[PDB]
């Protein structure tokens, strides 16, 4: 039976306790079970070692995934609640050397969507911004966690642009951000209605404004892009952290290039970094080389400066004032288009769009490293 | 066929007598059955030729392998259990001219990992090895041959810092030790589950610690950046011919070196030798041109002493009690940072590295030898 | 049976006379019996066309072969013996348009194994080779197009290594040299077992050595050496004319320079040129022109004593009584693992390793003919 | 269905008069059976086109194809070698206004094997022949007409190198161009024994030499390879008429470039190309843009005049004194190498060559054609 306990009462407390994640956890001669509370894996309690298995398939029948089998990873989404108890999870299991593990990431429910603006984005990419939302056409992706980040973030876009001038739509399984002015269609892939189908579907119902809550997979990168060819504005949740890595993925996805030639447009980001403690900022010294490297715009290179909290009553034991959304717009001109079916680099893709001071993740993510608000340490691992 | 309860006692014995794997090894008329005990392969027991056709058989039972394809070779965790064994297995099934052959390496489990100091580190190396996995994020990167005591790290600093409070996951092919706290995983590259995939795996299933059993691919290290600063904390480790060398060597891997100037926190690299038995070991007078290459003074030269392992039953035959390893330590900060992202040679980093304090691989290598520790001609032959 | 008696008369001689194998096929009007005595197929007899089939089904029969399948390509395995004959044999069958056509290559036995010291050696290459033997973990990269003694080197190392305390693992198709106390696999790749997958199978056989009679593919090269890296010996066959090249290719193989600069202990390259038989040693500084095409000396050339392959009797006409490993021995020294790690060619290792005493295959196959035991014709066929 | 007496009445001629083919010709109200002769047709038999559909049905017959599939065209071949009938035929049918030709191309006698020295070849190309063949390892690949270039000239190949002490095997279908002391097989792809199933025995059998008369499948052009990889002398037939497209051609055939850039060592090519008079020769322009653009040495792009007849009591009719061999010798080097890896077109990996003053189908062609012997228009009808 339990099992079913520890994820029906791990899940309890997880949201209760304030966690942002779930786990059963596989081990020697049991199988230890953690929850993430204000950030750490706190121990919940114990389940026999078999009793793993058990919960892999509870978890992986929830969102859609091989419930059946006991041995293999898989991953999908799920829409979990039980009274007081209401958060969208990732689901994901993985095997282990004791049977698979049972992980369900608490997403942010819903919690509807920051604004483009809202991020506080640099003049670099404000304006730019500006420029970019101001044309309703092509590919125009997200990045960052799901629901969360990318999913939370994705009609960012959206509330810019899906105006009571525009017609906008977003495919979801199911859907989870109700957000204005969006069509959104609830996929039901046991039914045929995958992404990928509603997303040729959208273009039956002639979108201003194209959307995809979450692009999990070939046929729906695929469609998604068919989508966009047609001249629609296909924002989407690209499973990715990094705008410029957004851009290059649908030929990573197999999507027919003549789709990915037709559809991008642009990336936005809001990457969140740990925000150096600014208080007791240590100074450190970039390595010019390593933003060089990055590909900075040079007085962001040369003048810039690192810190690193050395702990503090504004950051704890971490070294960092909590977090950071390192901003960025990737912007995709005729020649960005030739780098993106050719197969560039997210550091080449960046680097490009980077010039003139634009920020990126890795521009502004490094520049505010440099300022002392995060640290190059975190920026680079946000944009690696 | 007296074989099923063989496969299962070759496997037991292995395990219960401290051996890394077991080995159901053909002869040209018997099989060699053999326990690789302190490293040595020692005879289990033989088996009529005939008979390792049963065993191996049994070996393809117990594992769920396919038992009718006697023309491949099959594998996997096989959850072999009697006495001394559920430790798991890395079941091996091979054909042979000979008929059938299997091996098992032992999937040691959490409760029988080493500790970051046993090791065998000098107080001021050893203190450099602490600062670094102590941070609450960040990469500490081990590295040496399978062999080097990079697993005794690899695993010892997970037991080391997965807690009840830090779910941990680890990415090793052969698995060896499946350490505490920890939801630790196979690989197998061939699938495309390469030690990369991996690290998505776990970041997937929100570890707050990740492990890398080897770095391979370039994102076996940027990964690894990003869990180190996406604020997990990470251990990961690589093969080279000392610590500097693992910076030089990621970012020749294609670790675009502002990945580990960010999240290298720092570096071990080192070499196992084998460790003196105490009931082996005899005093022999160490060369001075190598003494003194590697620091000692002639006062010390003409007073140096190295112990060999000369070999008991104690220690498997082998002359050595267990194994101990040769270290050097780095802790990366500005001058790192640099050396890092520029690319710098192993030799280049290490000289920084000697002027911050730290003892190269191969002059604590030494120091070990003199101790009777180990032997210098053991260290050499391992360096 | 007189088919009996084809196969075992040649077989019997094969083995007395030192053949690495026996050739039986049809010819236009006969079938052509030879045995590589020396190296080269001697004839030894021949059989009357309708007996291929008959003589030809008989080596089926010892390889376990389907008997007279005319129509269809086969190969296998036999553990044959007379007294004072003991080898085992290599099986292939091949239709023909006159019938079907056999090879039955001697499979050597452990008793049949050089010691290290005997692989090409002059005295400063074992001083050398002392220093490659003696390096902590790694691979053997023995090179040099199929009809040279790459077997026997790979043998040789692993015999040293080759014992019932040690896993030893071999490669081979079928097993060649039998050492009770080790394991010896035959690949199956109609199955799946590839060599690659034989080396899979090797690296998870948690070998101490992984000794491979033939790097098939990027995948073999791969595991074999993976074992190198992951502290094990790793004996095997590359195919180059220098030693230089043989790291090359290990590179180039897929097998990765940063890892080989740790993975390589040293490199045979090695050619077995044919030894001047004994009874056919005439004296004949080559054309003269192979002299001087591979570099002698004044002094080298005062006192070539180069002789001529004139066959005569000791294998038969082909020319030579012996094979001699001419070898360009690269110890992999720290400025070659560094020529390695730094992803160096062919050209610029070589000359690293010839500026350390690399002493090449056409320099030394030359000093080898100077010395009495081969002809230069044979160098410059065995050099690059 | 007898249709085939009338194209029987011409096997029976065509044969006899060396045709090039036998032609089923779907005319308006009847079918002609024609005969190409010396270059050209001249009639012999004539069916009703009722039975041109008969004949259709016939040729896809004698191959094994889609016979009731009137409409659509298919090939193969079939060993026409009935006596006086001694000549393959090339099956091919192909929908016109009144339904499918039905060819039965003459695919030639043989005309056995030249000594490869005597193709004529130019000095520059014919001592490297020579250097190519001291060096009896890998591919050496032949490319030319058949019973004037393919096998005819890779036999050659094997004429020079493969002796009696090489164990030495063709695979051919059925076997035509012989040479004493070698094996030849009779692929039987009806038995399922494709030139595949031969070369896997080539492979497993381990010969000093290897012959394959055509790369006729995947897997033959894959194993073929292989076997080369290990340092086997895969002399081999790719039925094309150019060595520097059989240089690349294996990738197309899904041959893994690893095997096919590590096995060449040098592939060959020949033509028929039409000489003229040189007594009443008529002067025409060498042009050097033409021969630029060929990529010849300007040892031929300046230093020449191209000589056509008139047509000419000495030639004819066509202006050319019957046919002149033309041929070519890619060396393989470690730079060409790499250029099989990247693919590089015939134009330049043939360029490489002739600017070493190998003379390649281009140069010792045009060369030919340039020296007056012949004319550009000629060389380049075969140079192409």
């Amino acid at each position: 039976s339990a099992a079913q306990k520890f994820v029906k009462q791990v899940i309890r407390e997880a949201f209760l306790q304030d966690a942002s994640d779930i786990h059963i956890e596989p081990r020697q001669n049991d199988v230890q079970v953690r929850l993430r509370i204000d950030g750490a894996l706190r121990p919940y309690s114990t389940l026999p070692k078999g009793a793993l298995n058990a919960v892999i398939s509870v978890v992986k029948i929830m969102g859609g995934l091989n419930i059946a089998e006991k041995r293999l990873p898989q991953d999908g989404r799920v829409r979990y609640r039980e009274g007081a108890i209401d958060v969208d999870l990732r689901l994901s299991t993985l095997p282990t050397v004791y049977g698979e593990k049972a992980v369900m990431r608490l997403l942010k429910k819903a919690s509807d969507i920051p604004e483009i603006e809202d991020l506080g984005f640099a003049p670099g990419v404000f304006e730019r911004f500006k420029e970019v939302i101001s044309k309703p056409y092509g590919i125009f992706l997200i990045t960052g966690p799901t629901g969360s980040g990318k999913s939370f973030t994705t009609f960012s876009i959206l509330k810019r642009i899906a105006t009571p001038d525009k017609n906008t739509q977003t495919i979801e399984d199911p859907v989870e951000y109700e957000i204005p002015g969006i069509n959104q269609t609830q996929v039901n892939p046991q039914a045929g209605l995958t992404f990928a189908r509603a997303l040729r579907a959208f273009l039956r119902q002639d979108p201003d404004i194209i959307m995809v809550g979450e692009i999990r997979d070939s046929e729906t990168a695929k469609i998604a892009t068919e989508a966009a060819l047609t001249g629609h504005l296909v924002i989407a949740t690209l499973h990715t952290n990094d705008a410029a890595q957004a851009i290059t993925r649908l030929d990573e996805m197999g999507v027919e290039p003549f789709n990915i030639s037709a559809a991008l447009i642009g990336v936005l980001s809001q990457r969140l970094v740990r925000r150096v403690c600014e208080h007791c900022k240590v100074e450190v010294k970039p390595d010019p080389e390593t933003l060089r490297r990055l590909g900075l715009s040079e007085a962001e290179i040369q003048g810039a400066r690192l810190y690193k909290g050395m702990g503090c009553e504004r950051c704890g034991g971490t070294g960092y004032k909590g977090r950071y959304a390192i901003h960025e717009l990737l912007v995709v001109d005729d020649e960005i288009r030739h780098a993106i079916v050719a197969g560039k680099s997210a550091t080449e893709i960046k680097e490009i769009a980077r010039r003139k001071g634009m920020k990126t993740l890795r521009e502004d993510g490094l520049y505010k490293a440099l300022q002392g608000i995060t640290t190059l340490e975190e920026v680079l691992a946000r944009t690696i």
